[PDB]
């Protein structure tokens, strides 16, 4: 009937499902009066009274797994009153991306290599977000379409968080996606890009990716784990996940760049975002849509770009299923002499430079980005390969660097 919204230990407001089925949200007067109050989302600014725009249904919907099938698994796992966000969130809304806790502070259970394996293989039996039946106080929610789960790592042990206690890592299971991402992250970091740290975890015959969450922070002394307010671009624009791709009406480079002008770290964020476009291009990332970029909602409502994530290269999947390099399109196109430029195989430095111009992004900075990749790519690819476990799949490594070096050549001939 009514879900109270908290952020760590403070009450923010309440989400209610009215008689006509619409989702409404009201901020708590106390929260509004609080010291450094901030909105749940930039599409739901602080105000008194019921908010009833579609920006509310969409905001929370965006906290839920994208797949309609996973939602199916959830509705049956907890007998949800319906498939609507409110009802699914009533069941799994205690722990979600950012700092939003919905319920109608430190407790957990350590996992044995036997139970851990279970969790990590629960989906096999239509279990949503690895929330095995054995437990009933493990309610989490993560977006994205890739099969995953979330856990708490206290020390060197993996644990199932209880009540409203938070998780610290997103875990991705095998739907060769695990090795791929791991590789792109290490490559992203080697080039000085802001990305989370990940580590491959092995429980029996299972290989999963444990990514450190940047929406969670321990206090200095490591005694209290806090959640950090954060939202993806769809939420920030009040849009439904269904339109996350620019081709479906979602935001492109221009809109995000304009948006970033309001960042408390505008110049740097605008710089890092363009630098990331060049990166996605180099490694053949085709899924850089709107839910794959987020911002921190800081004290007072100010915002800032979070570290990049969900990095996967399409290169390793080429050939095997008929997918040709000619079919790889960036999710967000660049400026072209006429219209846009989306084919990765046809994109060159001139496209980034032209895009930068129409977006009032210093041209001296675009060149810097281009030249820095030019000289750094070879060594970066080298250094990474040597940090790979001997048991890492070689085809993945070959396809990635063979295809990168190919694209990279377009930069070295110029700079
Ligand atoms: N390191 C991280 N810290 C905090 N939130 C993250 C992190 N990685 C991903 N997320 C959040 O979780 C969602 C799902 O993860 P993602 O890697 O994008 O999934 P898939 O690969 O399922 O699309 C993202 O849309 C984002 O909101
Ligand atoms: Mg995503």
């Amino acid at each position: 009937p009514k879900l109270v919204t908290w952020m760590n230990n403070q009450r923010v407001g309440e989400l209610t499902k009215l008689a006509n089925g619409a989702h409404t949200f009201k901020y708590a007067p106390e929260w509004l009066a609080s010291r450094y109050a901030r909105p749940l989302s930039l599409s739901l600014p602080l105000q008194r009274g019921n908010i009833t725009s579609d920006a509310v249904f969409n905001f929370f919907d965006n906290l839920l797994p994208d797949s309609p099938i996973v939602r199916d698994r959830i509705v049956k796992r907890y007998h949800a009153k319906s498939r609507q966000p409110f009802d699914l969130l009533s069941e799994i809304g205690r722990d979600s991306v950012g700092a939003v806790t919905l319920i109608p502070i430190m407790a957990w259970e350590k996992l044995t290599e036997a139970r851990l394996e279970e969790v990590l293989t629960a989906y096999k039996a239509d279990i949503p977000l690895g929330m095995i039946r054995e437990e009933n106080d493990f309610r989490i929610s993560v977006a994205g379409a890739q099969e995953k789960t979330a856990l708490l790592r206290i020390g060197n042990d993996w644990c199932i968080p209880k009540g409203i206690t938070p998780t610290t890592h997103i875990i991705k299971l095998p739907i060769q996606s695990v090795d791929n991402e791991y590789y792109c992250l290490l490559l992203a970091k080697e080039l000085g890009l802001n990305v989370p740290d990940a580590e491959i975890i092995k429980a029996g015959n299972v290989r999963a990716l444990a990514v450190e969450r940047f929406d969670r922070r321990w206090n200095a002394r490591r005694t209290v784990l806090l959640r950090l307010p954060q939202e993806d671009m769809c939420q920030t624009f009040g849009l439904p996940s269904s339109v996350k791709y620019e081709s479906d009406g979602g935001p492109g480079i221009a809109r995000i760049m304009a948006f970033l002008m309001g960042s408390s770290e505008a110049l740097k964020d605008r710089y890092d975002f363009m630098k990331f476009q060049v990166f996605q291009w180099l490694i053949g990332a085709t899924q850089g849509h709107a839910k794959n970029f987020s911002v921190f909602i800081q004290a007072g409502g100010s915002y800032r770009l979070t570290p990049f994530y969900d990095i996967i290269s399409a290169f390793p999947v080429l050939g095997g299923t008929g997918i040709h390099i000619s079919d790889l399109k960036l999710a967000m196109g660049l400026n072209a002499s006429k219209g846009k430029k989306t084919a990765i195989d046809k994109i060159y430095p001139r496209h980034f430079l032209a895009t930068a111009k129409v977006l009032r992004f210093p041209e001296v900075q675009m060149h810097e980005i281009l030249s820095d990749f030019a000289r750094m790519i070879p060594a970066a690819l080298d250094n990474v390969k040597t940090s790979l476990p001997t048991d890492f799949p070689e085809n993945v490594v070959t396809a990635v660097e063979s295809n990168v070096l190919r694209l990279h050549g377009r930069l070295s001939r110029e700079y």
